[PDB]
């Protein structure tokens, strides 16, 4: 057997607009399809297997297509075409794998024009039993360096384009040398770098001139490069170097120069520019020892500091071809035009800090830094240093778990001036189409809380009208004016041609929307692709604003980032919606470590911060998002020394009388005056020995509260206030050009927070029991919580409310309202021995109450629990953040108390449970597979369900006797009636191995628990009687005799007999972690409510008739008639079928019965088996095909599985014919009568006893009283008519649904085409056990 892996992974660039695609893979005749996507550039990660049995000679022949459609919603999908390989390229690879290969989409004609789109595709062919190296992962690296399959058949692309890549200049590359070479002269350290540009695409490098010592270069030169104009590869990778001579050139920055975000397919060739481009990567501080975090510099990673920025524009001739010619100098037309592109604006910041919790360390002080570009490092040399970092703060306890920092009212402000280019002409854009995607994606999901939440249809219709509206009024907002601006790119102008495009496409359709449709159940799948086409307008190439990156210090250590991409906070005059969404509004910030892509066990601070950026031309207007009132102090202090044993103020050598705080520079209070925009307020005081003495050892030394032993210098304090005086107002703080700045606020809110923590799943066991006991650190701003353990669970149910009282939080409420902080959950796994381990993290937001009209009771959510980087597990949480007035009045009722200081989750927002009995018929377990390549022996069957338990009677040898003695088990669950939190059904299965080890050999997962609630009278006589093929109404018609029923389908696919699975419900079970088959348990569950008192005891069971459950040997004689429309498998166009068949132990191989040269072969043959049910239950029975001297081909096969037939509650043992006989060919073969079979329905079916006449003439069941002259009203009768009472009683199980006397028709299937019909045939099984006694006669 070999084995075929299909991996489908990524699509870019497909061809049209408005598409939808989808994938279907078709592999050696077997098809399957993905799933439905939307946009330009999807992504899927989907895997299909396929199995084909061919020869090795063979293998190779057959093709793998990847056929690649576009969806539509009232059309079918239509084909775009693909390149399809066969199996020997990828078997004649090294490996046998084209892996991560990259594959065209093509017009079979049209395809010299250009491809039709990319798709990432993965092959791998290897035989059964075998294990691939490992893949895994999503990256960007490999592209279009060959890795997409050239030379298909006439659709090579276009590879004339050439790049006119022009680099202009740089600024602001930070310095990657030792300065040994500048030093020793004893001097200009900000300019020691030697930059060139390393340009990259499809694995083609080319590499620009160098630069020697200059941070800020100029290059001026013209870089070619010769590509595919389709091409998958998405950006350049622009990645500027530090030259060296004695050493590998390290990497100062990467930046990428995406193309797909101008293309439409209407669309043009790549351009850009002339535009700034950013940089990221390490520290821009350099150290001896070699950068630990360089690893940011080469593009891994998102970068933690900014390196410097670089002016390119892109052109794109689609001529030239150039050999040799890769390196030019621009002409002076293009260098005096590019000044336009330069033009500087003085730019304004401003961050007020109002909270920074969550801290760990509390060891020495803390602050934070925020710097724009090169602006605000604290480290960088620079006149007139900027108040760009916060004051040093000590965190305290808030009492439980956390630190935080004790701001309070008095909020730390950062202050600093950039120089930037005024690119608000493009950022307008950005961020007006940024609202529109935001206010969109709320609105699609308040019509996705609609839909789920199952609201009136007025509502939803009233929702959806406003989300139509909402894209009606502000799809009309024009473009802001690119004429008179001198920044404007060609890129620009062609970019704005293609957004008005598409922003009136999208406001007409918007329209259409309005005046053609009411349907809003079918109408969201366009727009959710709107919302897609949202997102590709929005993004960009060309922001050439840096990201303002804040910082945490500890100490002089820089310990913690995070960088807010700029756009997103900058002001300008054009509109609210034009302006930043974070533009002078809080916004809550996880900073994370410099290596760490994400935050992983520990936040190291839940900083929040409020960032406003803009012209200083328009800064004037700082007044309408400023709160509170900003303050500078103003010092000068006062020394003293302990002489003689009295204090007095002479004698400081070194000093002065009135100085600064650490006496050596001489002040006054006069010394600095209030500048423009200022004024005193009140008058010079001692700001606190109740004087306001502070003590030390030694002179200029550390000041402490009291005069100690040791202490022989002092000092004292005063402080002048210094407040806004006219209408400059709070935007005077930018004319301070440093004393340090800090916001004042005169009034305080008070917040009373509750987080309703109720359960949760999926939880990782950090134990070696493979369970563990987690409990959850409830954290918010300034306090924190920790509640319960609940030991030896992964589906924890806390059922807790934290509650947090008198939460100090500053500002208009409007502005928590509109930017509430996150509550963060830390679940931790207890261990009573060593260190709690991390389980993960949750971070969601409280639904904020300002007053009484928002009093929407919060629903709990299923918020992700992320750790590391994948999510591990939900938790069913959430949360509300009140205006607490006075004496706490308007706060809801107290949750109830189980237990001293610690609540429960009220009972309207925990999930409405009702007391269920979840009933399971564990009977059985098919098909193991060995743990360990070793066999499995005692396994044993444990339910699962919310953390309830109940567990089986262990299997003493499965290959003897696999039915469990325990055949019912009980599980009395409190299930909630929501969907969405209801849990799932886990089943354990426990294997008694060596060194009493508990293993789980098996896992099984269920979701669907809502299903739970005159002629010789031969049998070729008889076929055609009942038939109707031969004389149709004959003389042997006439006899009376029993008419059986043809079926041209499976027994299986009749919905009159449930399938015959409906006592034995089969499930698939799992191993291990990623997965593949290991075993098949099977048994019907029965899920029904229990009785609403927990003390009373069970209802009746729905399992109530469990038969012989120990296995019985059983006589099986199966019956073949005819086969129909068989493959030919000769060379003389014909076939030459014959049977073969296997039950476990016993092979029979009906060899010299074959019949010659047809394709439709009349067996009419009898074969008598005899095997152990249920063990060997797998009937295989498969036609082959004579042949006197080669090998008997496969015709096909069908699998019969012969114990869903033996304990079906339709009785499909025996097919019973219509009326009783006891001779002849209607002989009754079922070792059980007609009656006993009645009472024995009536025990399978739950039914009453059958209540039989004195003669028989009458038989009430079920009831509904049966007679026999309704029956034999003109009907028949002939001497092989038996007891009357057995003849009713065959014609009550003939009404009543057991499975009467057929001529099935099987399907056959090939190992090739395992589910496409091989031929047809037909074929009626008898099964009857030894433990009633032998059957009848054997028919022929
Ligand atoms: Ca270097
Ligand atoms: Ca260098
Ligand atoms: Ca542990
Ligand atoms: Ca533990
Ligand atoms: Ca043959
Ligand atoms: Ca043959």
């Amino acid at each position: 057997d070999f084995q075929i892996r299909v991996r489908v992974i990524e699509g870019r660039q497909l061809s049209g607009n408005n598409i939808r695609p989808v994938v279907k893979v078709h592999v050696c005749g077997q098809t399957h399809r993905t799933r439905i996507k939307r946009g330009n550039n999807p992504f899927f990660d989907e895997l299909f297997f396929y199995n084909v049995n061919m020869t090795p000679s063979e293998l190779m022949d057959e093709i793998i297509s990847i056929r690649v459609y576009n969806s539509h919603s009232l059309r079918a999908d239509c084909l775009m075409g693909e390149f399809k390989i066969d199996v020997g390229f990828v078997y004649d690879e090294p490996g046998h794998a084209v892996m991560r290969k990259w594959l065209l989409l093509n017009d079979p004609e049209d395809t010299s024009s250009g491809s039709k789109g990319y798709m990432k595709v993965s092959m791998f062919v290897l035989g059964t039993g075998d294990e691939p190296p490992p893949e895994r992962r999503d990256r960007d690296n490999d592209s279009d360096d060959v890795e997409s399959n050239l030379l298909l058949p006439a659709g090579i692309a276009l590879r004339w384009v050439t790049f006119l890549l022009k680099i202009y200049r740089a600024e602001d590359i930070p310095q990657m040398d030792d300065a040994f070479s500048q030093t020793v002269k004893e001097i200009d350290k900000k300019n020691l770098v030697d930059p060139f540009v390393e340009v990259s695409f499809a694995g083609k490098k080319v590499c620009t001139n160098i630069i020697e010592k200059n941070a800020n270069p100029e290059w001026n030169q013209v870089v070619n490069l010769q590509i595919k104009f389709p091409s998958v590869c998405e950006k350049i990778k622009l990645t500027i170097y530090d030259w060296d001579r004695l050493t590998k050139n390290d990497v100062v920055g990467t930046t990428y120069l995406h193309l797909s975000k101008i293309a439409a397919s209407v669309g043009f060739v790549p351009t850009f520019g002339p535009c700034y481009l950013n940089l990221y990567g390490s520290p821009r501080e350099y150290t001896g020892f070699p950068d630990p975090y360089d690893e940011l510099n080469t593009g891994k990673g998102e970068g933690v500091a900014y390196r410097g920025r670089i002016l390119v524009e892109l052109a794109t001739f689609l001529e030239k071809t150039p050999p040799d010619k890769k390196l030019e100098p621009i002409s002076n037309d293009d260098l005096l035009v590019v000044e336009k592109y330069q033009r500087r604006r003085k730019y304004s910041l401003s961050a007020v800090f109002h909270s920074a919790t969550m801290l760990q360390d509390v060891g020495e002080a803390i602050q934070f830094e925020v710097s724009i570009g090169n602006y605000g490092n604290r480290f960088d040399t620079t006149c007139k240093p900027l108040a760009s970092t916060t004051q040093y703060s000590r965190a305290v306890f808030d009492g439980n778990y956390y630190y935080y920092l004790p701001w309070a009212h008095t909020k730390p402000v950062v202050t600093l001036t950039s120089y930037w280019e005024d690119i608000s002409h493009r950022l307008d854009a950005v961020n007006t189409l940024l609202a529109m995607a935001e206010r969109l994606q709320t609105n699609i999901e308040a019509l996705k809380s609609g839909i789920q939440g199952k609201i009136p249809a007025n509502q939803l219709a009233e929702l959806w009208l406003k989300l139509i509206d909402e894209v009606i009024e502000d799809t009309r907002y024009t473009l802001p004016l690119t004429e008179g601006k001198a920044n404007v790119t060609v890129l620009d102008t062609q970019i704005r041609k293609l957004r008005s495009r598409s922003l009136s496409q999208i406001h007409e359709a918007a329209v259409r929307m309005r005046s053609e449709a009411t349907d809003v159940k079918s109408t969201l799948a366009e727009i959710e692709d709107w919302l897609d086409k949202l997102m590709q307008l929005t993004e960009e190439p060309q922001n050439s604003m840096p990201d303002i990156i804040i910082w945490m210090i500890r100490g002089e250590k820089r310990l913690a980032y995070a960088r807010i991409p700029a756009h997103q906070v900058l002001y300008s005059t054009s509109g609210e919606n034009a302006s930043g969404k974070y533009c002078g509004k809080t916004q809550t910030i996880f900073l994370k470590y410099p290596q760490e892509k994400n935050n992983g066990p520990k936040v190291p601070v839940e900083l929040r911060v409020n960032i406003w950026l803009g012209l200083s031309a328009v800064e004037k207007k700082f007044n309408s998002f400023a709160e509170g009132t900003f303050t500078v102090f103003a010092e000068m202090y006062e020394n003293q020394a302990l002489m003689f044993g009295k204090w007095g103020t002479s004698g400081l050598v070194g000093r002065h009388k009135f100085s600064d705080v650490t006496g050596k520079i001489k002040l006054k209070r006069e010394f600095f005056l209030p500048p423009k925009g200022w004024e005193w307020e009140g008058e010079w005081i001692v700001d606190p020995d109740q004087e306001g003495w502070e003590y030390a050892s030694l002179i200029g030394w550390k000041f402490h509260w009291k005069q100690r032993s040791s202490d022989t210098f002092r000092r004292r304090r005063w402080r002048r206030k210094m407040a806004p005086s006219e209408t400059h107002g709070a935007a005077a703080i930018f004319k301070l050009e440093t004393p340090i700045v800090s916001c004042n606020f005169d009034r305080v809110y008070i917040y009373h927070l509750r987080c309703y923590v109720y359960q949760a799943r999926n939880l990782l066991a950090l134990d070696k029991d493979s369970f563990s006991d987690p409990y959850a650190h409830i954290c918010f701003l300034h306090r924190s919580k920790t509640t319960e353990i609940i030991h030896s669970t992964l589906n924890p149910t806390w059922d807790q409310t934290i509650i947090f009282d008198e939460v100090e939080i500053y500002g208009e409420p409007q502005t928590v309202l509109q930017n509430p902080p996150k509550v963060i959950m830390e679940l931790f796994d207890n261990d009573q021995v060593g260190k709690d381990e991390f389980l993960g993290r949750s971070i969601f937001s409280p639904v904020v109450k300002l007053n009484s009209e928002m009093d929407i009771t919060p629903k709990l959510l299923w918020h992700p629990v992320m750790n590391g980087d994948k999510a591990c597990g939900d938790v069913l949480v959430t949360a509300e953040l009140i205006l607490r007035g006075k004496d706490g009045s308007n706060l809801p009722i107290l949750p109830p108390q189980r237990a001293p200081n610690l609540y429960m989750v009220p009972q309207g927002i925990r999930p409405v449970v009702q007391l269920t009995a979840i009933e399971i018929l564990a009977w059985g377990l098919r098909n193991m597979k060995n743990f360990q390549m070793a066999s499995i022996t005692s396994p044993s069957l444990v339910v699962e369900c919310g953390g309830e338990r109940v567990e089986s009677v262990v299997i003493k040898n499965l290959k003897k006797t696999p039915n469990f003695p325990s055949s019912v088990l009980f599980m009395k669950v409190f299930l909630p009636k929501e969907e969405l939190y209801m849990p799932p059904l886990v089943i354990k299965v426990i294997d008694h191995r060596q060194f009493g080890r508990k293993p789980v050999v098996g896992q099984c997962t269920i979701e669907r628990l809502d299903r739970f609630r005159e002629e010789i009278v031969d049998w070729w006589s008889k076929f055609y009687a009942s038939s109707g093929e031969h004389e149709k109404c004959g003389q042997y018609i006439q006899k009376g005799y029993s008419k059986l029923k043809i079926y041209n389908c499976e027994l299986e696919n009749v919905a009159e007999f449930e399938g015959l699975t409906d006592f034995s419900d089969t499930f698939k079970l799992y191993r291990g972690k990623s997965p593949s088959v290991v075993g098949e348990f099977k048994g019907s569950f029965r899920i029904y409510p229990l009785p609403d008192d927990p003390s009373v005891p069970a209802p009746p069971r729905q399992f109530r008739e469990l038969p012989d459950s120990v296995p019985q040997e059983c006589t099986v004689r199966i019956y073949i008639v005819r086969g129909l429309e068989l493959q030919p498998q000769d060379n003389n166009g014909l076939c030459d079928p014959y049977i073969k068949i296997t039950l476990g132990k016993k092979v029979i191989e009906d060899r010299d019965h074959y019949i010659p040269n047809t394709l439709n072969p009349v067996f009419g043959r009898m074969y008598e088996l005899s095997c152990y049910l249920p063990q060997e239950k797998d009937l295989k029975i498969s036609v082959y095909d004579y042949d006197t001297f080669t090998r008997d081909e496969k015709v096909g096969e069908t699998i019969i599985d012969l114990e869903n037939r033996f304990l079906s509650r339709f009785g499909s043992h025996c097919g019973i014919p219509e009326e009783y006989c006891v001779s002849g060919v209607n002989t009754w073969r079922d070792q059980l009568r007609p009656t006993q079979l009645l009472q024995n329905v009536a025990r399978f079916k739950g039914f009453p006893q059958p209540i039989l006449s004195e003669d028989g003439s009458r038989i009430r069941y079920g009831g509904r009283d049966y007679s026999l002259d309704e029956f034999e009203a003109n009907k028949i009768l002939h001497q092989h008519l038996g007891a009357p009472e057995e003849r009713l009683a065959l014609h009550i199980l003939r009404t009543q649904g057991l499975v009467p006397e057929h001529v099935e028709t099987r399907t056959l299937h090939s190992t090739f085409q395992p589910n496409i019909s091989q031929g047809k045939l037909q074929m009626w099984v008898d099964v009857f056990p030894k433990s009633l006694g032998p059957p009848g006669p054997p028919f022929n």
